[PDB]
């Protein structure tokens, strides 16, 4: 879908929930920890 084609440099893991790119895909793991702490209530408001 989205548009792909030859060009700038991608990285070949990145965050499905924040959208944070990463030259390993260890580390990208490892972020997800934030993503495992959601905050419900607070002034987040979406
Ligand atoms: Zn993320």
């Amino acid at each position: 879908g989205s548009s792909g084609s030859s060009g700038t440099g991608e990285k070949p893991y990145k965050c499905e929930e924040c959208g944070k790119g990463f030259i390993c895909r260890r580390d990208l793991y490892t972020h997800h920890m934030v993503h495992t702490g959601e905050k419900p209530s607070g002034p987040s408001s979406g």
